[PDB]
């Protein structure tokens, strides 16, 4: 009854629809499991109507990012502000010393560069970003001070926030990856979603439709059917659900899962072994008003470091001696690095958007509803930030004020992501464990069972534009064929 | 016609290493013919005010992550605790004449757009179709053009000047620099050699002294097809040798491909340098990086960093031109618009105080400034008058008052001396090092004139090209080959 059925209203799915329609193509559908489009792009509303992208929030590689360029043109055309360039000089904070960024004697960023060049060279078998950092420290200790060896490895972990994976879980071979230029903070990714979503017939979209199985009818027909009984049949099928969800079509009923008939060709099934997903998480701390210095919009808190980490480095005879000397509990805000976006400086909002990673993410998302517990967990670093930003310890104003505020940051609310605990996202996005999936998805189960999504592309992989393009790809293809 | 196994022309790090190697391989009867009354070549350490020393040629070990010469030095230090170098990379302080310091600025964010600029340049040439190079200047203009919608007015004004620190990497004004060659990847931090001479002497001392013959200016190399090479010093002597490793500067070697034999440093080749070598000169040129040392009594200024760069003057007018231009064509035209001052180009200052304790400044300059300044390296009064404005400004931004002319004998800076390089006017260097204007040479060089007439030096190798360690490798390269040959 339909031409092509798009599964998923994320930006990939939306783009595909947007394209088809842009090609006159008619009679198509977008089946979304949730009661909203946007997929991993969701803007939520907090205190006083402040808006926040709980999922994606940046246009990466603005130099080449084609989705960003389109937004840029729209803005050049109507003057509407769609994004702001928020890259800033990062501020790094260690519980003990405090600020360790742009340091006269620590010069951490410079060694971090060397560390980077080292990794480029090292490759050009693959270990963990952690192991790699350790190899470097060992291999260059002769040229590193005691303080550099202490904090450098901590500071360099900000990369855990780019992947949303701790350094012992992260692939070093994929850890470093130069970005094609500055980043632009989307002042409404929801505008992008809304703009694309309303660029095709609104009657194509069918929300709360969890597709349970895709059956191939050799007779040049495809049987799609949401688990609510309703069955559809279209010429072509573009599957845009997350890799983590798709990755369920190979296990022995779980929600979101799509039963493929016939099974997914092996090449694809193998890929799920050579590619994993990450768990980047977000916590929004909403303050009554800014009462801290807006020196920068990017702040990173370093996990605790031990002056006895040095002695071990200063001793190991090799990666085996060091490897063992290392294996020689409790999880707090200081157990890992935490990336804080000070929205006050870059968007004029008295809030902090903090990014977290696996394994911490999953745990904090677990207690998303426990505000007193959440505040208690982040209070230390929150206060450590305010001090460094010439302010006072945070007051808890989440419940009906204090009067003793005025000069003290008054927390009014906290918003936590829920991607790990959401059955339709089961994670943040494609991430590397210490590749081929791109091809497996690009080719497609067949001439009519295509794949799209941030995990189905090489350029922009794991990104909004990467997904946006993959949606136009598989689309523009099915656009010409049908056109016939 | 004294018989020799290998005759090395030039006692710079290239030939020194060649000889050295040659020795280690047990080769005997070799000569190192050097024109100056010294060894080292573009590696020279001069003395100044109160015994202070400075390397007026090379000063750094670049790419310390893979620099064989560097590693070799670090090793010797791992075995005796001797300080030979000092990793002096710091956070650059940028000073505009007007707006004072512009580095690490939360609103200007210069270093961030520099980063984007670097990536833009990489993205422009990594996709190498029939690319077509252009000047660095022209590249930055294209960047500003394409990205004007994402730059504030102050960034468009200062960025183009800040990114010009690169001129002091090549020794060339951005209008004369090949964009295609501008951004190279410095593999690792740099180690400020604490006496490059110690590297030179160590290597020199690594072979028979009697092999070294200073003040002998080789005027010609003749290839007797009879399986031999004849070499002639100007001192009249005439040596004969199985192999010759010419390590003279590209600039000096270039003198051979032109009629006029009586040029200081010019070697006469017979047979003349093959066509592939002559023609290779049309494909690369020499840069003019220069050094000026500002020595003061003591240090009455901040030591926040050891890297300070002074940006050239910019104008808000320039910003308006970028905003209104339509393309690269109109931009240049609209750019069509007196006299050189210490603010007509960026200048790079190495604040030796912080990194070495010495109350002195090591300042680098490019072409054409380098030539003009070296031309008047004697007029100390004029030099001070030239660099007074930036000298002050630096001191200002560094918390201090204006400079005091104390050259001809507590909180006020007092300049005692000023040392200037002389590479352009030196007949045996005629420049600084190989540099690109908007590979043929390396190939033609490393493949030699023939089995016997070979070439070494910073201009004869790819890895570390133009670097002290590259020249050094080229030495070990040729020496090894011959060694093998002599072994058989
Ligand atoms: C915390 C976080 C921060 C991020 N930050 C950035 C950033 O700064 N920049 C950037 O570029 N990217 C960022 N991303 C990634 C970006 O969000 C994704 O790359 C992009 O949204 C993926 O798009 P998609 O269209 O493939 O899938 P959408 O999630 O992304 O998912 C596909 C759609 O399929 C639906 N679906 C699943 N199962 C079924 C089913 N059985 N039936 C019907 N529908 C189904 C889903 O509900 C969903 O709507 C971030 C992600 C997270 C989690
Ligand atoms: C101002 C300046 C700063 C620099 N800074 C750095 C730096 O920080 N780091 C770095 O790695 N590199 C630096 N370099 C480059 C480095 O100095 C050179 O790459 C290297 O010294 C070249 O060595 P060479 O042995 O090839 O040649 P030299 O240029 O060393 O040549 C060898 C010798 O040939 C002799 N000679 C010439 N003609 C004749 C003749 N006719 N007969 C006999 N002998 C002759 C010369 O007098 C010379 O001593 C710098 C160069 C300059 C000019």
């Amino acid at each position: 009854k339909k031409k092509v059925i798009i599964i998923g209203a994320g930006i990939a799915g939306l783009k595909a629809a947007s394209t088809l329609h842009q090609n006159g193509i008619q009679d198509c559908l977008v089946l979304e499991a949730r009661d909203r489009v946007g997929g991993r792009l969701q803007t939520v509303t907090g205190y006083q109507g402040r808006k926040y992208d709980i999922g994606a929030s940046w246009h990466h590689d603005t130099l080449t990012n084609p989705l960003f360029l389109e937004e840029a043109q729209l803005s050049l055309n109507d003057g509407r502000t769609r994004f702001v360039f928020d890259d800033d000089n990062f501020i790094y904070i260690d519980e003990e010393r405090g600020r360790v960024d742009h340091d006269k004697e620590l010069l951490l960023e410079i060694v971090d560069n060397e560390m980077s060049k080292f990794a480029e060279l090292e490759f050009h078998s693959d270990c963990s970003f952690f192991q790699l950092v350790m190899k470097y420290l060992l291999q260059r200790r002769q040229f590193l001070t005691n303080d550099q060896i202490r904090y450098l490895p901590q500071l360099c972990r900000y990369l855990e926030l780019w992947h949303g994976l701790d350094w012992k879980l992260l692939s070093a071979k994929d850890t470093y990856f130069g970005h094609q230029g500055r980043n632009a903070f989307a002042l409404n990714y929801d505008s992008v979603v809304q703009r694309i979503a309303q660029s095709f017939p609104q009657n194509w979209l069918k929300l709360s439709c969890e597709v349970k199985s895709i059956t191939r009818e050799p007779s040049k027909n495809v049987t799609v059917n949401c688990e609510d009984g309703t069955v559809y049949n279209a010429d072509y099928v573009i599957i845009t659900v997350p890799q983590s969800v798709l990755n369920l079509s190979v296990q022995p009923n779980l929600r979101g899962r799509i039963e493929f008939q016939p099974p997914l060709k092996p090449v694809i099934q193998d890929a799920f072994d050579k590619i994993h997903f990450g768990a980047l998480g977000k916590v929004i701390f909403e303050f009554e008003e800014c009462c801290w210095s807006n020196e920068s919009s990017k702040i990173v808190t370093l996990a605790n470091s031990t002056n006895e980490f040095v002695e071990i480095v200063r001793n190991a005879e090799n990666l085996d001696e060091l490897d063992s000397m290392l294996e020689r509990t409790s999880v707090t805000c200081w157990s890992q690095p935490l990336f804080f976006v000070n929205l006050s400086k870059s968007t004029g909002v008295a809030s902090f958007m903090m990014l977290m990673q696996a394994p911490l993410t999953n745990h904090i998302e677990s207690i998303r509803e426990d505000k007193e517990r959440l505040f208690s967990f982040f209070q230390p670093v929150l206060n450590k930030i305010m001090k460094c930003l010439d302010s006072e310890d945070v007051i808890d104003g989440m419940r009906p004020e204090n009067i003793a505020n005025a000069n003290k940051p008054v927390l009014r609310n906290i918003i936590v992501s829920n991607w790990t605990r959401d059955p339709y996202s089961r994670g943040a996005y494609s991430a590397c464990f210490p590749v081929d999936m791109v091809v497996a998805m690009s080719n497609g189960q067949d001439s009519r069972i295509r794949f799209a999504g941030e995990h189905t592309i090489m350029d922009g992989a794991g990104c909004a534009y990467g997904a946006w393009e993959s949606g136009r790809r598989e689309a523009t293809r099915i656009s010409d064929l049908l056109k016939l």
